């Protein structure tokens, strides 16, 4: 009911992803973005139909989580265990990796260990430093700056839930605190596939500077185009699709959160703000985990405290019709795949 | 030296079985619980044999442990290795499903990535719902209120160290601390299967008094027989098996150790307690970890303080020709395997 | 270009390594030794070549790390991995074996499970329980006082960069702290395999004394040779390996490192400790981790406080041509596979 249906060029991109590393959505051309995405929708249709062909059969892969993320982990187990790859998992340790030993060591002797590494965990520079020298395709499973593989994940999904519409003919909104990994992501793959993005929310939370500046000079050149704005009204309006994200903080701080909720509460994703968009066919998109409702303990808590139900998004809007995050969540895995068998796959 | 040797109702079973969850054994039928057991004794027989048929091959099951088992963690990746599937393993985080996150959205993202999923964590509310909404057989390691791999594994063993009974013929007792989920389970599965078992302990420490009643009604029907009582020499006799577990809590509360040693400590199963059965073979069980001696840290402190060496079973019982503690132990994979096998076979 | 060239003796070795497990190299006879040396080049080159054959197919290997060590860890992985074996990682717990569980009992219990089993944690004392009761393999990833799997790997690294010697005709000083798991296993390794072996380093800080009056009962025999010696221009001169690890200790104390440092630091391998050895194709090893700079957290503190860019080796020795920690690194992984191979292969 819901799928996404698609040469000498269907190899030339095996070419030239094949070794590649997966830091970031700026290290990749539209087309090569679009050959993941494709490539994706036939993993998935393969393993529904019980077809799978396994290309990373024999290979061996480590999981570096310095900060435990249990559903980018299983994306990454389930993804290579259905291609026949073998996984280690190494999780958070008692010290993070440049602490007592480099990235540079480290790297290198993965490398002699594993065909492929994946990385979560920090800044976007100790990455691109196991990329430079572990000598296996590495791949970013989030870092402070950017989450590449959640933003395949989240495109793959709007062309599933789109009758027929390219990535380049959508129009989509992020409400609430763009300033990280998430909301980098998403403005460069708007950029680099030539979307509407518009990202709503406090002008203080919007995208680095420089980043908006080089994804506006990217979507000049694919017909895309990203605005950025406090008008909710505005922002959403003739929207394909909604999108947002936790925007508190666990821990710090307890009247940082009176401040946060007051200055963020304008921009949760209510029935209200779908209403706004003037698109009764609108889709509401979440990365996960999304505190939606009132029966969580922080949920009680911020029930008891600001008299709220769901803070990004209202549990009504969260269980409607209009909510496609879990064939978003998992869509985190046949993109994944993705990436491993293009740059890996043999 | 020690087995157990065993139409459309072997296939009628099979489908009765197919796609269910094992949250509890209150859930299944008598002819239901001794297929999972006859499962597991054919099973054992393969492994042993080399002639083990992978009934899981491609499959890929989740691991949840919100509280640590090696010892359940063991028996589900070994029994999921034997049979071709592949697993996750999700130890304990810094939060607890539900402190931030619902099992209601949980279940429903680990359902999409896992063909089966495995819980063992806090209480029984938790595992339904994740049955309740992951999509996928889920099984349960370990609740507050139930732990019914554990009884498979028991019965089982008693089955293959009897000559020629069947669990409906068995006497049983178990000493202790009755109000816990292997007390509950041994109850509810000694009511399902028509056997006589006596829960011997201190009155205040019996099962649930709700559960009881239950269990009860369900004896009536099947044959069985369930007598709660205090008295070890009127519990213990005739018995065939006696089986014990930890009564004592590691961390609360230093007096409260001179306080429930007191009150367990006549209900230690020792050499003179096999004698009181009137019944020369007679099998000692214990589902493990046992304080059985004086050579652990917690052992020679139990030593100095109480002046004792071993609290629930002595040193002498737990190494004696009656102990197969051991065996049981093993049973435990054997008899995951059935249920995952008959849950999730293809 | 750097790699290890090598009857009725072939398999007369296979038999009597079946089975046994390899808790310590003074438990092997030196015609053993060279074997699973021997067997690792092999397995390496098979591997390289795409040409392994699986002898651990459907074999279960428990890891048990009651103290984490990724890099030991990864070596067991990828190797039982490459086996078609699967794999079952037991990290550190709450509560370490024997505080209130013996060895004895869970010996008996993953025994039952496994096909083979690793330790790295504590005293020796500990895997050799271990290895009496498991009825199963058992290999020591590292105890207190031995560390039997890194010096295969440091020998068989010694033979893949020598022209045609033998480990019977090599040189070679270890440089540091002496007095520990590698520092002993180095010494009975080069006494069992006849080489010229030079402890330099404080008195106070070569091996056990009773250790070292066995290891020159054993080297007589040989006709191998260990001299102990404070002098390092004496104890470098003329050999073909350099070897150090960390001599410091991340925790106690913040003078004892004022006077640790004072007293390891003529000892750090430098630029000019190779040139004194009179052989410009001197090579450097380092088990790692190695802190060779003045990069990580630690590196930067150590340089504001000392003035030291490396503690017990510089950046300049680490990085040199003279550097083969990496394939030192990389070969943990084909002797550990040698082991298990040799033991549990089928």
């Amino acid at each position: 009911h819901h799928h996404h249906h698609h040469y000498f060029q269907s190899n030339a991109m095996a070419f030239n992803l094949r070794n590649r590393n997966f830091l970031k959505l700026l290290d990749f051309s539209t087309k090569e973005i679009q050959f993941l995405i494709d490539l994706s929708a036939d993993l998935k249709k393969a393993k529904y139909a019980g077809t799978e062909q396994k290309k990373l059969l024999g290979k061996n892969i480590a999981l570096i989580f310095e900060k435990a993320s249990t559903r980018t982990r299983c994306a990454f187990e389930v993804a290579a265990f259905d291609q026949g790859a073998q996984v280690t998992y190494i999780g958070p340790s008692g010290s993070q990796i440049g602490d007592k030993e480099s990235m540079k060591d480290t790297a290198r002797v993965l490398g002699r260990m594993y065909d492929g590494i994946q990385y979560r965990g920090f800044g976007q520079a100790i990455v691109e430093e196991l990329g430079a020298f572990a000598g296996v395709p590495v791949w970013n499973g989030l870092t402070d700056e950017f989450h590449p593989t959640q933003i395949l994940a989240d495109f793959l999904t709007m062309l599933e839930h789109s009758q027929g519409k390219a990535l380049a003919d959508i129009q989509f909104a992020y409400l609430g605190d763009a300033r990280n990994n998430v909301g980098n992501s998403l403005m460069v793959g708007a950029a680099k596939m030539g979307m509407d993005i518009r990202l709503v929310g406090p002008q203080a939370y919007w995208p680095d500077e420089e980043l908006v500046a080089a994804c506006q000079a990217i979507a000049k050149q694919t017909g895309g185009k990203i605005t950025l704005t406090e008008n909710v009204a505005e922002g959403v309006q003739g929207c394909d699709f909604l999108y947002t994200d936790v925007w508190v903080s666990m821990g710090e701080s307890p009247e940082a959160w009176d401040e946060r909720v007051a200055l963020m509460k304008p921009y949760q994703v209510n029935m209200n703000v779908l209403k706004q968009t003037g698109n009764p066919n609108v889709k509401f998109m979440h990365c996960l985990p999304a505190f939606h409702n009132d029966e969580t303990t922080i949920g009680k808590q911020v029930a008891d405290k600001f008299g709220m139900k769901g803070l990004e998004v209202t549990e009504e809007v969260f269980e409607s019709e209009h909510s496609i995050v879990f064939d978003e969540a998992e869509n985190r895995m046949h993109t994944i795949k993705a990436v491993m068998v293009a740059t890996l796959g043999s």
